């Protein structure tokens, strides 16, 4: 016996079984030693990689003839036997696992590769309603995957879901700074096209980052559709007297031209106007002024005529979605940019000079 | 022979198998003594373990190579022989599994490990139509399973389905208090939009909990949708001359921002009002009062003009889900809040003044 084990529950070792080191064997599984609370593993490995061993290593332990998925993909690795009969461990080193060696008496094995790399980097969420959670679902920064859920635990005392999840120690201090935004994705079926298809298979949650102090207790936002695409622009708030046809993902246009989305769509202070919350793009953020009038331009207009009748579809997303318009009417001195909270008036009807007004706006 | 076994049916049980603790071998299955009634099986374990074996233990079987899928899973553990070959024998203690030894003389060989849990978290469904249910199908509740369905027994005395289905013991008290609502979720593709995505798949069953007895004797109630979303919420009844377009699922408005959903429609008292069920969610509780008169505003509506004509389509919810719409008309002295239970008469027009009464509602 070189370095032995302890661990709660034993579902996959073998006494018998080869370890492994980056899929490849050396050493010896010898002993499980038993206890009522909680079993003894003790380990064979040689002289000289016992020297080469670190105090900041991890063992963590894998069983059975694993096929893998992972997309498109099915390939068993070149295996003993060992494996294949027994339930195997692996190890290697990490950067800064001592404080796991610094606690307790001896080393611990982790049930897999995941909970072996969840030491600091485990945060917990809650969420109201985990049907769209799942365990082992990653978590996605720009589509690319710096986490995972592992657990789910359900409250009734407060009646929600605590997530508790794992991020990778690179982006443990990027992330969970406070202020951060983590949300669900998913397919929708309704009144507003789809614009996800792969969550049909395999949903993620996208996280906006943030800065502040390391909180790492974190609330599951709703599913939002403007904060993926359309990011670190101009916050815009407008107020109307109605809702309409507005929603989250209604565009922004100039023009005819999508500059910005809306965020997201909420009461006032005083319950007699509703704040429709939009952001615009920082490539079209000069496009604003502090005399800049919205409108509603909402689904299809179409004038009567008596002698004969002119008319004109667009089959436009302002059917779908219905869209917020602007243009800037003429200034010889011209407004400041708007500022990063602004409340503008919404006008109910569309300005009909709006076409020759031709305010040059630079840059 | 250090345990004894009993069971009705053997079907996976063959001598000379392996005894295993959770999912690891100790102990051996040396005898089917068999008889015309009841057969007996016999077990060999080990001399130290026997005083570890505690009469709180439960012995469940299970037999074959099983690759289960389990979502997206197929692995199949470090296994011996004597399972690939022979049908096993696992076993675990638990905490209250002292009333099946009580009864009988000897321990029962639950068919499975699902059996062996379902000791006193039993509970028992009436359906009308098990043409949604399926045996195996999880109850969940927030979207934690929380149970499981594993029978299904038709009754042609009274024609109605009882399916028995089984909680897990943390839950089996929180839950089945009487008061409380099962609820199967599935597909819906008519002139309502769908919700739920994952039910194409896997079906499962929303639950409500609720307050007083241990019943444990339940109805199935028909497929809802309101309760997963809006729930603890007041509830308010509105009086109306006819249905029109209004359906479970209907949203409730406030200035076009959806406050709550229509839970249900029933026939009134005396059949000369129909009375549509509504929740507010808790945020939006304070917004109705004693004076707030609601209207029906579903489908397009739109004015003809001679000279011109002046037409909007928002495309809104309320073509496929015609909601119903409110504010509060302005009094200095502000009515109280709205009971539990209140009784609303609808107004069949939109009434003209309704922007212009901008009604202060605080915090």
């Amino acid at each position: 016996t070189t370095v032995s084990l302890s661990a709660e529950t034993l579902p996959d070792v073998q006494a018998g079984s080869v370890v492994l080191y980056r899929k490849f064997e050396v050493g010896e599984v010898i002993t499980v030693r038993p206890r009522a609370n909680a079993f003894d593993i003790d380990l064979h490995i040689k002289p000289e990689y016992r020297n080469l061993l670190t105090s900041n290593s991890v063992f963590w332990a894998e069983g059975g003839a694993k096929v893998q998925l992972n997309g498109s993909g099915l390939t068993v690795q070149a295996s003993p036997l060992s494996r294949a009969l027994k339930g195997a461990i692996s190890f290697d080193n990490l950067s800064g696992a001592s404080a796991s060696q610094r606690k307790g008496d001896k080393r611990i094995l982790y049930a897999s590769e995941t909970a072996a790399r969840a030491v600091g980097g485990q945060i917990t969420l809650h969420a109201f309603d985990a049907g769209k959670l799942a365990v082992g679902m990653p978590i996605r920064y720009l589509g690319i995957d710096i986490g995972q859920i592992q657990t789910l635990d359900l409250i009734t005392a407060r009646n929600e879901v605590q997530a508790k999840a794992v991020l990778y120690p690179e982006y443990v201090q990027t992330f969970a700074r406070g202020g951060t935004r983590f949300s669900v994705v998913t397919p929708q079926i309704s009144a507003a096209g789809v614009e996800h298809l792969d969550t049909i298979l395999q949903p993620y949650i996208n996280v906006e980052p943030g800065r502040g102090n390391p909180r790492r207790d974190f609330e599951l936002q709703e599913a939002t559709i403007t904060d993926s695409r359309y990011l670190d622009g101009l916050s815009i708030i407008v107020e109307a007297p109605e809702a309409g046809s507005l929603g989250i993902g209604t565009p922004v246009l100039f023009r005819g031209l999508e500059v910005g989305t809306v965020t997201g769509m909420t009461l006032g202070t005083l319950s007699d106007r509703v704040m429709i919350a939009m952001r615009i793009s920082k490539r079209y953020q000069h496009l604003v002024r502090n005399n800049s009038v919205f409108w509603l331009a909402s689904g299809y207009s179409l004038d009567f005529g008596l002698t004969g009748g002119v008319v004109k579809t667009g089959t436009f997303n302002q059917f779908i979605r219905g869209g917020i318009a602007f243009a800037t009417p003429p200034g010889t001195p011209l407004a400041p940019k708007a500022q990063e909270g602004k409340h503008f008036l919404l006008q109910e009807s569309e300005p009909k000079e709006w076409r020759e007004w031709g305010t040059a706006l630079p840059k």
